[PDB]
């Protein structure tokens, strides 16, 4: 897939990233911004391990092609209204290990038939509404941000989830509102992953802040109103 030159691309293969077939590797090389001349027939488009801080706005709009874009890794505090918007032929994004805090409300959209988004180790403090809309995710990666419940029928379209990583949040289990989440791992067992180096089963995976006890199993009787934010 790589021919051993770059000119299959009318602006040649970006400066410290190296082009094979429809793939774009520019992992690892300090860039702090997104390269410019990107091919715009890339499929596979990996920025993982950089500095990157902050993404112009539209900086992705040429790549209509894209299938899958790895952002892991980097300093993202956070991300442009619209700018996943003309990747509608996406199925995988990597957004983890970064530094959002917030999304924006629509960020997600346009990616109808994204399949696995994982967005771990940020700073996310609720759930990006609208992920709700993404039914043919089948992989949800939410491990290790600062979680503490899930809005009522969030996942309820989410008819094609296979792995669920919910690990290292401080869900809140003293709030009566964590009843939705708790009764949707418990239907849901399946699907409760943890990752060693592979999808492991393990439906204890997400627990409560302080006692650190599984939120499946949590009951009605032990949550309060009055103990809600
Ligand atoms: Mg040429």
């Amino acid at each position: 897939a790589d021919p051993g030159h770059h000119h299959h691309h009318h602006g040649g293969c970006p400066s410290q990233c190296s082009c094979s077939g429809t793939t774009v590797d520019c992992r690892s090389k300090r860039h702090a911004s997104v390269p410019a001349g990107i091919p715009t027939n890339a499929q596979i488009l990996y920025l993982h391990d950089n500095q990157i801080t902050k993404l112009e706005p539209g900086v992705f709009d040429s790549l209509i092609n894209l299938k899958e874009l790895y952002l892991g890794s980097n300093q993202l505090g956070a991300l442009p209204v619209g700018v996943f918007d003309s990747l509608t032929q996406l199925t995988v994004l990597d957004l983890g290990t970064n530094q959002l805090t917030v999304l924006p409300s629509a960020v997600f959209d346009r990616l109808v038939h994204l399949k696995e988004l994982f967005m771990c180790c940020n700073k996310l403090t609720e759930l990006p509404r609208g992920i709700e809309r993404l039914t043919h995710l089948t992989h949800l990666a939410l491990d290790q941000n600062q979680l503490k419940s899930i809005p009522h029928g969030a996942f309820d379209r989410l008819s094609s989830l296979t792995h669920a990583y919910l690990f290292g949040n401080p869900w809140d289990c003293e709030c009566r509102d964590i009843m939705y989440l708790r009764n949707w791992v418990a239907d849901h067992t399946s699907i409760a992953m943890r990752w060693d180096g592979k999808a492991v089963n393990d439906p204890d995976s997400a627990k409560c802040a302080g006692t650190n006890t599984p939120v499946r199993a949590v009951t009605e009787a032990s949550t309060s109103p009055s103990k809600c934010p």
